[PDB]
């Protein structure tokens, strides 16, 4: 059976006036994670730190919630600069030229490596989302940026509940009652595939009437829409002098409108110790009654930011900063929300309170009706998909991310090799690993759009780009954004009108 | 070949109105059993020891005569909870993705292990039941409750015939005649399979219209069907004051019924020595003449335990306890039984005796016409089915176990490596193992009924099971039940009329 | 729509060579049961009384339940003295020419009764038995013997629990867990009718393949079957004089057979307080965990007698007596046993011990294989069947009641009136009742056989019969059976053969 | 679900010993204490 191609490798990207193709293939590695078995750990300990509560699988996953991954920085230029709005449509996944070699450690010049035929991998796909969801927005190991640079998948793990509620669940009576509905999930539950390296499969999924990535600007509040040489009506009261009623007409160019702008909370700042510790602006804890005595909350609830929305933070080090990330050794830090062209997103609200004109700034714009704004943009860096929560109760949702939500997002595709046991039974197994190729083709609707604006528009023009952007060095090692300037903007881009 | 999956991973369970369908599937290992070959041995020599003789066998066998292995904890739950009445239908069992690997043992780094294709694994059913039947209630081994572990099949060994008969062959006449016909099984007598690495095979069984689990519970006893409001027409004599005969009715509320409770021995103990001989309460030895001189036959006969049936019985320790067990080094002992709900179950009958209203209990209460009584219970954790004995006398047959009795049980897998003989003959062999994957489907016919009873039902809701209850701990050890609590139960849940 | 006949009145008995036919209707009374309102109450308190826990209901119920119910004592003498088996076969149960009237006590010649045309009766016929059973044998108030006598319906009531497990919930978590799942029965749970005058209702019941009541006896045991004039070749071993052993042919006309007789227990007594407390030569109490300290179980357990079954009691007053009863004022005790015809029933059995022939008897001759006897006698009082219980283990059965045992039993019938509430709401009501008439006819399968024997037979006389026996008296009273002779007889008449 | 361990059901042993029931008058108790009431979003572990 083996010895044949199994598949080929899938690359480019492809632009129509409608639509877009990225086709994407990688090179994958997987280990035997954990001891070929679930474990309960408690992770992030650092006496002073968060501590969670955690279930680690021996099963290791893809993810593809990463636009970098699909495009090719040129690509992802000319799709933020010629068009208006787009979405993901479908995603079609290939799994193949699967290779399942053992590891043999002799001594002398171990190591080497051989090929185990008649060797399975599992692979499974949740699908339905049976198992907890991990594709989390930011999240490091996805799809490989550059193609030709080698996927280690991720090992799976979830938190089945707050470490805190079950801290102490002798000596606690809550704590406990609560320790013993904790739920439990491990795959082998469900049916799934095993795969010789003869073998290979698929996987397709379908955005449904997904949200779109407007890629616009404004320079016009909504509460600007009006002429400039027209008088409004309106005919407003105040207190004149004195003591007594006065009323008057706003001359033309100056007007009062229904809309108000985004909602937020614009202060708050992020803990100092945030490596270790919640570090959101927000922090949000549920007890349902436990015991959690006398720590910063910064260590029992978990954190939310950023906050502002659609207003402006009245402080930075609130922004929403990023890295391709994340292994320790250096990496820039990059905002998408560092170039600041539409004027719809950075509101500043004031209350009038004394007549003379004195304001009240609101630090805290909540929700309220008529409020008008775009959502926050995105970049090349940004995370595709964000699944939305089996909740019953949803408020308006905009995204602080930029992400897509959904409540069927790309189902997790999972793998592990089998557990393949040894005789002289101590309890151990072979150890092998498996490498393979994963393809991800990926349709996107794109639609383009023209104004009647007569002045040129703003372009990414690599001209304003580091000079590193995007680059190889001598030693075979890629640059990926080094500068705000580079990641492209969402919202940068396209005059609209109102 | 080689190269193919040759199958899949199948798990889960799926209920409707009248079916449950459990699909597991589980890696398995095994051994050269033996030397390659059939062997003669006198096992649990202790000095005091019971010592049987027995052939051990090259092949080792499935098992999967229990509930645990089939349902998770969690389904179980649902299954007893929401169902009445339940039983086995059809059994479909798979033996795929074969690998067979010889062990060398260099002495550097040895026990890297090769595989071997064209190695080939035999495999057999008895299906007829031509083979001495194992599948024994309650035995270790069997298909492991938790997917994902490792399945070490059990070697084969029967019990030609009681040693104690044949103790004396020279020297005693009776014992020699007798030893003169013992039997003697091998598989090689039979057709069957074998599978090289891209092979696989099936087998299919069909539990035929066999005796249904009924869960259910009364608080009414057989001889309670009455109206306390309506007088009996009854009558009865009894001895009066001095010397006469006067007549009486038992007023309303009162009456006598045809029905007494079920049969069995509620007397007696466990041997103390009994992990090296018979601890049964009952014995029942059999010797044809033999010898058999000078032991407690406690060395001698078979032990069978319980024995109260339909009887309460006098003192704990005659309780049908169990563990999942069973290999030394710590497990927790529990009860199905420990709960006690239905009122048919823990009689204790007594004699009148005399006039004044003196009794007289019945510690061995046998069997009458007219007695009533329920099954006794199970839980996640009993044996499924017991094979009855091909004999032409039966008794009523109730098992104390509660475990389904048929005359055609599931029929034994066997597997057994070839016996790959080399050259330079010492009489040696190559050193070969097998693993594979094997996947039991199981069809349940299940019954839900309802009641006209107005209030509610005990329910099997761990908030009364422990904490510990079917979990895992930081290294990758699984627990199941750890208390009675949490094994569940038969004759816990569901309220009858009668 | 009150006005017209809704039916007539239906009496007689048709005979045939295979079917009997027996057509009653009797005026029936209803009084409105209770508070209108279930409760939970405490019958039989004596203090040194037996004292259940019960549940009374608003309903009120028909039985028929008694063959003296359907045959004219004549009648039934043709029916036993005809033929040889006989059994229901199906039952038409019909309620008519209903009457509701309201009492109004004014003090004034008070008591004065009008109609209320317009007042619903509700009818329910639990059919499939989802309520307790309460048809149990020899209950007093059953279809009155003689038409043109009122039937007053018994009100309805049933034992939840035995009172003893929950005696103590407050300081016993045992009987109070007991106590937290006590199950409670209504009837306005299930759809039924509501019948104004003008309305009628009717009922059908099918005996399935129930068995058979046989009247017939031998003269001869089955150890009797053998020709007096052959021997046997049997040649039996026996301890001779001295110390040998010397064997022997027993001459023609004694052998040894295989059957035995049947089983029973022919020791015990009769409580002399029964008439508070259990007065069964048996209790058979049950307990699971509970209190229930330092009492005769004779207040705790529940009687079931008699016991001898297929042997003679060793004392008199185990026999079954019963009276037509039972309300309190004289009434004649008989019993059906009193004659003893057949010589299947009333068996002694011996073991022999010594050589000499000093043997020892068998006060409890437990069951064993290969006993054969008749079952138990019954007459015109007896009861015609009982509900077996809903327990999935039943040992042989014969009831010693002489009563047709059958899973499915004739549904029990309910009736109570409307509660009319009344306005100036005190909780009152208004106070009516319910006459009307009921029929039932019941077909009998019947079957005659005819004998080879020259010499006459038994048969039920009348001349052998009190003079009192079946007849009315100055004051239009009616006297049934007054002696043991005229109750008639199974197992009375009819000489087989075997 | 595919959740392995048990789920928290209203058993009725863990309700009050009144529970539902009738008592010597013909009066009725329903729900005496929370046990007794059952509950949503009590019982059943969802993902999210």
């Amino acid at each position: 059976g083996v010895g044949y191609s199994t598949g080929g490798w899938t690359g480019g990207t492809i632009f129509s006036e409608n639509i877009v193709v990225t086709k994407n293939t990688r090179q994958f590695i997987c280990d035997i994670k954990n001891g070929h078995l679930y474990k309960s750990e408690v992770l992030n300990t650092g006496d002073t730190a968060h501590r969670q509560y955690a279930i680690t699988t021996p099963w290791s996953y893809f993810n593809f919630n990463q636009y970098s991954s699909h495009f090719s920085p040129n690509d992802w230029q000319h799709l933020v600069n010629d068009y208006e709005r787009f979405r993901p449509k479908a995603m079609i996944v290939r799994v193949y030229n699967l290779q399942i070699k053992q590891i043999m450690t002799d001594g002398a010049m171990g190591t080497v490596y051989n090929n185990d035929l008649t060797a399975g991998m599992h692979i499974f796909c949740d699908g339905d989302h049976r198992y907890p969801y991990v594709q989390h927005p930011w999240d490091d190991q996805c799809m490989p940026e550059l193609p030709n640079s080698i996927w280690e998948l991720p090992q799976y793990a979830y938190i089945p509940a707050p470490i805190s509620v079950v801290d102490n669940n002798t000596t606690n009576t809550v704590e406990e009652h609560l320790l013993k509905g904790v739920p439990l999930y491990m795959l082998e539950n469900s049916d799934h595939e095993v795969l010789r390296t003869g073998e290979s499969t698929e996987f397709t999924f379908n955005f449904g009437d997904c949200e779109w990535i407007e890629n616009n600007i404004t320079f016009s509040m909504p509460q600007m829409m009006y002429n400039p040489l027209v008088r409004s009506r309106r005919i407003y009261s105040y207190s004149g002098p004195n003591n007594q009623t006065s009323n008057a007409f706003q001359n033309a160019a100056l007007r009062t409108s229904n809309w108000m702008s985004g909602p937020g909370i614009a202060r708050g700042t992020h803990n100092a110790t945030l490596q270790t510790q919640s570090a959101g602006a927000l922090v949000t804890m549920v007890t349902n009654g436990a015991d959690v005595s006398g720590v910063g909350a910064v260590r029992v609830g978990y954190s939310t930011d950023p906050i502002y929305g659609g207003q402006q933070p009245d402080s930075d080090l609130l922004r929403l900063r990023y890295s391709a990330s994340a292994a320790e050794g250096q990496q820039n830090p990059i905002l998408e929300n560092a170039a600041r062209h539409t004027f719809t997103r950075e509101a500043r609200t004031k209350l009038i309170t004394g007549s003379n004109g004195a304001d009240g700034n609101y630090k805290e714009w909540w929700m309220l009706p008529n409020q008008m704004w775009d959502s926050a943009p995105i970049s090349r860096y940004n995370p595709i998909w964000v699944k939305v929560p089996r909740v019953n109760r949803k408020t308006l949702l905009d995204t602080q991310d930029g992400s897509i939500p959904m409540s069927h997002p790309p189902g997790t595709i999972f793998i592990k090799l089998a557990r393949i046991p040894v005789p002289g039974n101590g309890d151990s197994f072979l150890n092998i690993y498996v490498t393979g190729q994963v393809s991800c083709e990926v349709v996107w609707e794109v639609e383009k759009r023209g104004t009647k604006n007569w002045r040129p528009e703003y372009m990414h023009s690599a001209t304003n780009m580091s000079v590193d952007a995007y680059t190889i060095n001598n030693a075979g090692v890629y640059a990926g954004a080094v500068q705000n300037a580079d990641v492209m903007q969402t919202r940068f881009n396209h005059h609209k009108v109102l």
